[PDB]
């Protein structure tokens, strides 16, 4: 288990990192990146803290004590302990302002190490070379868990030699890849990328690449969005953007070389249709737990806000609060149903039921903007104009503000801090990224919908139609089509 | 365990029953009532059928084999077996067209027999009489379970000597009551009523009555709604109303006498504030399971319908189906979360978590009309005009209809039967009662909302605000009010 | 202008009419059909009543006084007078329980007589016959306006020699047609059908037929839905179904002969793509006015209901009422905007703007089920069980009901009549037809949507994009595509 | 009519202006304020430009040519010309990024000068002084129209000697006022404030003040929100925040003296219940026109966006676009209905119908967040990470981005500029203010609702209930209450 200091030092490795178009010399000291770097460094230090040993750490097969970000669950009870672990972090990061510490990112590997053989068995390699992909996965896992490396996935591809990342040479030492990966999170703050693909029509063999790639590999450029961090603002004014900003970005691979040992699979487009989705299941699980915590945070803020404003006895307000409570409890119920109806993989991994995970996500995705909008409605104008700290500190007018903007049972400053917490999260570029990330994180709503009806449980001849068929007195599609055809043959038309 | 025949015979007992204003001589033979009578009679016969022993029956403490409608759950596994039992019935009754067989009605007693003593301890009796209410409950339970009586609750009161039911004499033999109970289900088809109150402002001591009352007691008149049963229609035309109609009604008590042994509590308005709600918890549980089955039936019909019509490949249709699937899985998830987070009462009853039960109900109540509306949207005109059986049987035009209205892979008749199943349930008076019952059954949505915010978990100083307070750096209400007051005292304004 | 008596007599003409599969001897006397027949007969008598001359009648070009159901508007003021005329009828028929008296049906001809020549010019006839279609339209108009015939359109076709209506012989006297028209309204209560097509992929020349066809033509069978009329019920119990039922149906043409003079166009599928839509514009106009009146009726009932129940001072109830008011005023505003931005055809017809007409329809179609649902929510249980007249007339219990169910300021009977008016319209088969008709009347919502984006005003290069382009500093599609291509040509990729 | 230069110079007047807590020396040069100052200066210069004389200017009673921001409409045609004028400005300011140039602010005076006498007649003054308030209004109007002063209203009060603004001395020269006005727009960029009140329970005589007050009056401090202007950003990156930011703020009056001639009314709380609402009617009119233009801008951007991305042929996307079109046309229809059903005041002012104005606002207020959310849904990830100009200008990676992020028929840069225009407006603090202003501008949705039901047209005994009463056969409230009472008196209960 690494220290914060070891984590910070590992980021000073000559990586090429662009933020808003500026090349960042040192991610641990530059104002644009340093707060988030420090927040992950603290993340590592807490794991080492004895007080949090029970919830944060475990003893692995090899007998070594490791962080729960490396814990593969093998029972319902294990899954519940993982849930508690994800909650610890969503709580420690204030409802989940940072969605992708190692705990959220590493879960993408869990399906690979559970079932490595297909990654090799399905591979398509050139020139008769034979690579032990499955072995690669096992030893990858042994290294990253032992050394406590930080990894972030990049699986999404640019729409559209294509500009998409693709193999341009294979040789005895490994492969060379050129082009873009379209999006990834926390890129400047990890040691290695997990690159991969999710199948899209037209994808070629050379575009199918799954591999670990160090962030400071020659020819790799991280092109990140501008930072919305505000390290010099006053924390009263900007309580969250002062902490840091979890940057997202694209990455360009300029003839980047990857050694065979770092490759997990290449060459087979159809591999990319089934197996990455099983990896993204684990992200969805983590995300969906975050949803519920965010909804908890929202209803909490709303309770404090309407109480502070005197409106929580209005029956309309009560009624809307009740629906915020219901929004929270819906997300929580899907999380419970998912865990409770999970099952073990062939490899012995205990996996929450993705049906409840994805439909819980869908519930969040559909309604979240309504829950945020409702929280803002409760604020009134206090959100348009809420004084800065400098305004309250003015020698003459400041005491006048404290007088003018106070409530019966809460000071002006405390009450305005509720508005500012709501403004920061839902009415700033800083906060807007959070909401936008949650919207387009893995499978979005419109695709959850279309994938739902592709599932076997929900086909016309599947079991969800049994009750209806029984009520109508119908066989299956085939039986019904048979009667129809016979009615045609027994008439003339 | 009684037979269908014994059940039918028990209904021929001189009860005074009005249906649409007509006095019904014999509920087992009158066209208005007889189909439903027969459906409950079959209900009783199935319990006696060896094939369904595992799911329908159990062996009680006393060593006797009884129907699961009398089974008190004492573990999560017991609760799950009850769930399976309620599902059997919702399935046997076609998604749940009849909401109140004994299995759905009897659950109201479960909280009474679990915790009888308060019913006595809280009572307020006149003239120094002392009645063993708790003993009454225990022996009531012993009689109704042994003899397999059918019971239906009447707890709702007329709005407003009031016209509400109230005690007008107490004597050594028992009590006399006069006035109305406002609503109850299956009244003509049970042996005894469970009368009670749910607290309302202004309720007096004399208006607080909980008691078992035989349906053929002198002076008791059952005033039921008109029957929508259609025993003479063709089943192809009206597949459900031909079975029967589960009537609802009011009841007038004209100086009805009730013996002490049948009384469970009188006299204490505040008793009516806490204890009936614990009874209605068990109805809500049963109801909420039905919700999920109804949503299953709806999505099933929609799948068959859009398949039969050729529209299930339209992306919009796919998208709407997916939301019907999500409506089903939401209800199912609340049911699972409720069971999974249940707990045992002091008496040892294992009770699903009412938070997930009520919020699951709320989810159903809010959206059901949208799910029905969407199912109808899928039908198109086929719902405006769909031929009768007589139209298809016409010697010349009928074969022409079979030709005109057929689909690629389904005959005209089969396809029109899908429309007619949808019309019967959602576009007839017969079916409208179902929907209206589900809407105003126990706690309706607007009240679930207001009760939610009265719960302790969801108060401003309760734990749902902890995360928010921690993010804001706030103590509790008291701590915050303290700072405010001090800021007032440390200034001049 | 015909009398009610002349109208009734004209229905006794040997027409072959099936209702629920029963062959109806005489539509003016059969219980299933006679109430509606009588309601249209009264419709005709009111036009002749001097008291309503100003709003109901006009003096035509030929100098004769005729019913406004024959009035072609030539100015905005004319359109407003037509609006007042449609309102008279929607009001006289209680919010619009009957959607298709002559006033609503005849509007389909207005576009034909405004612009007849294309109907001929576009025609495709066999064997060198030449038919004066345009002349046919003019003389059709002269006969039906002079003799005051009642006409109903049948334009919708069965999905799928096809079973669809199609020409099977042409000869010097006229045409012969065989097959079905799929749906039409008031069929048993009109003198002649206006048959036509709306284009569908695959439609052949022989399937393109526009023609007037008398209802008692040899070989024509009207196959109507069952009647939901209740001529023998008590009006207190069923206030609307006692009046009658406006039946809908299909029609089978068994080698029906149509003389050339009755033919308006045959043979050209592409004619059916543009010209019937201009006819349906006028129905949509009429319908959309009805929408607004129905919404008026709904908010009215809701006001009376919540007042009668004591709930209209609840802020939540107030809030919902306000949204019912807004639903009404939205429909009204689209009707005003449509009239106000109308324009004259080439023929001199003043036509409301179909953009506001269709988008107003869409607003109604999307939300109506929510407005009805909200009205029902206001009723509570009173809708599940509301006494019949026979229940209130019982010598002993009836006075007890009047006592139990009364309100502070409204009797039991009056208040229950509000429930029953709501039940009749929204919770009976009788009423369900109304709602279903409004749903699938002409262009339904999903098609309004898709047609909206096909309009020229709303194309990507159309004027609705001008403001956006100006903000972005963009030319048109072509200009932008040009820059892109040049950026490709000025690089190497 | 003033020049831009004269307008700028007038802002250099020793006003005390706080922005984010910094005291601004000179509003025309400080980076925080100067862009907006320049935008209003251009506003003034355009009025003087001959090319825009027809739409921007008019010739007043006195024979002088003045800006339409001073034009009182006296006919429907005048109102339509005002509408065109407000549109010019919403278009010139890119859908309406700045909501409060003089054209939007000055409309608040229109009702005062139309009907001045009550302002005097209702006044309550101390010590027998008599002030010619009505004369004051007339001469105020003559000065501000002749000199072309810029005025902004401050009517909103702090919730709660109160901290609210109130009179603390009256004398022969005028009044002295102390305390806060809670919110106002464009404060640093106008010459004078129009201060007033909207009635709230408990308001005293001394808290009722309507008056013109110069912005640089001794003792007046403008306390504005922080600027979100970004004068040094690249316009490609931030196309709107580079222009400027229309600041909002509070104002503190430290014993500010106001001469009688500047006072329009004092002393009468009940005056504040009726007359300010007639002033805010004109703001609502202006706002509601802006709504429609904003919705035009949204649908425009959506069309360009989905076209640029290739998604505008997806039926789901088509369907959502259609609903954006319908959102626009709804707002437009309410604006047309409002103008079309307007009427002249007693003073001869032609005033749009506030029923359609407010209900159109309500439609916007309820759905706008859904329309914005839908526009963002169309963007996908492109909104999470979209390159800066510096990223595209990088010598090596920049051409690679232009390659990777281009579309078939649009360059990378152009397409990303669509995302950035959407991000700027809906996902920045800069843009969030716009949305928040529109939300809490004048009467918000929850209050439109409650005020709707207070209107006379919508009372239970008003005309919206006539149709319902006629269907039920009911008199008015009184008639019904009479029958009920008689039914009570003619029985015994």
């Amino acid at each position: 288990m690494r220290t914060g200091q070891q984590y910070l030092e590992s980021l000073r490795d000559g990586r090429q990192v662009y933020v808003g178009g500026e090349l960042i010399d040192d991610v641990t000291t530059h104002p644009k990146t340093s707060g988030y770097a420090k927040a992950i460094a603290e993340y590592y230090d807490l794991h080492l803290d004895p007080e949090h040993q029970d919830v944060l750490t475990f003893v692995d097969d090899d007998g070594v004590r490791k962080s729960m970000h490396w814990f593969l669950p093998r029972s319902k009870a294990d899954a519940a302990r993982r849930r508690a672990y994800h909650e610890f972090w969503f709580r420690h990061f204030q409802g989940g302002i940072f969605t992708r510490p190692p705990a959220g990112m590493h879960v993408v590997m869990y399906a690979q190490i559970d079932d490595p053989e297909p990654w090799g068995d399905n591979a398509v390699v050139a020139g008769g070379r034979t690579i032990s992909f499955a072995d690669n996965i096992r030893s990858q896992w042994q290294r990253v868990t032992t050394d406590d490396v930080a990894l972030s996935p990049m699986f999404v591809d640019v729409q559209f030699e294509t500009p998409m990342l693709s193999i341009v040479e294979q040789n005895d030492q490994g492969i060379v890849v050129r082009g873009w990966k379209a999006m990834g999170t926390s890129l400047p703050f990890v040691n290695e990328l997990l690159v991969g693909n999710l199948w899209r029509p037209g994808q070629t063999s050379d575009q199918t690449v799954y591999a670990i790639v160090p962030v400071n590999t020659p020819g790799l450029s991280l092109v990140c969005r501008q930072s919305n961090a505000t390290p010099d603002a006053d924390p009263y004014d900007h309580p969250l953007s002062t902490i840091g900003d979890e940057l997202d970005g694209m990455a360009y691979f300029d003839d980047v070389f990857i050694p065979w040992e770092n490759v997990q699979h290449i060459g087979n487009p159809d591999h990319a249709k089934w197996y990455p989705q099983r990896q993204f299941d684990w992200v969805h699980i983590e995300t969906q737990i975050r949803h519920a915590v965010h909804a908890e945070l929202i209803v909490g803020l709303a309770l404090l806000l309407t109480n502070a404003l005197g409106t929580n006895n209005n029956p309309i307000v009560q009624s809307q609060l009740a629906d915020l409570v219901r929004f929270r409890e819906t997300c929580k119920a899907f999380a419970i149903a998912a865990e409770e109806t999970g099952f073990t993989t062939a490899g012995g991994l205990f996996k929450p039921n993705n049906i409840y995970v994805d439909l819980g996500r869908a519930h969040y995705l559909e309604n979240i903007h309504n829950a945020v909008n409702q929280l803002i409605e409760f604020c009134g104008r206090g959100v348009v104009m809420s004084p800065t700290k400098a305004d309250f500190d003015h020698p003459f007018l400041g005491p006048k503000l404290e007088e003018a903007l106070r409530g019966t049972s809460i000071s002006a400053r405390d009450r305005v801090s509720i508005f500012r917490q709501i403004s920061e999260r839902y009415l700033t570029q800083w906060g807007a990224r959070h909401e936008m990330f949650e919207k387009f994180n893995g499978t979005p709503l419109y695709l959850v919908r279309l994938l739902t009806m592709q599932r076997t449980e929900y086909q016309v001849d599947g079991p969800l139609t049994d009750l209806a068929r029984q009520v109508l007195g119908f066989g299956d599609t085939e039986a019904l089509a048979a009667r129809a055809a016979e009615v045609e043959k027994n008439s003339n038309w």
